[PDB]
């Protein structure tokens, strides 16, 4: 679409790997079209970014004997969480 931006999702998680783009008016809201697109596929899990390249990336935490789930990638998604469907909220850049 004319006029607005394409911005690029890497895949590197557990059984979703590959490359994916969406069309978007800013980062903010290509990583909640990105979040849909995981969602469909079973997957949630990091969500970094940078906005200088336009460049996502998405996977999630591998757990082995007794770790507990990371707080990075719990927080990275739950920062997500709270936006989705939401239009009235923006997304904190990445740094």
């Amino acid at each position: 679409s004319a006029g607005i931006a394409t911005f690029k999702l890497v895949l590197n998680g557990k059984t979703l790997k590959g490359e994916t783009t969406t069309e978007a008016v800013d980062a903010a809201t290509a990583l909640k079209n990105f979040g849909a697109y995981a969602q469909d596929v079973g997957v949630d899990g990091a969500w970094t970014y940078d906005d200088a390249t336009k460049t996502f990336t998405v996977g999630e935490r591998l757990i082995f004997k007794v770790k507990m789930p990371e707080d990075r990638m719990n927080d990275l998604a739950r920062q997500l969480r709270q936006r989705d469907n939401v239009s009235r909220v923006e997304v904190t850049r990445y740094k």
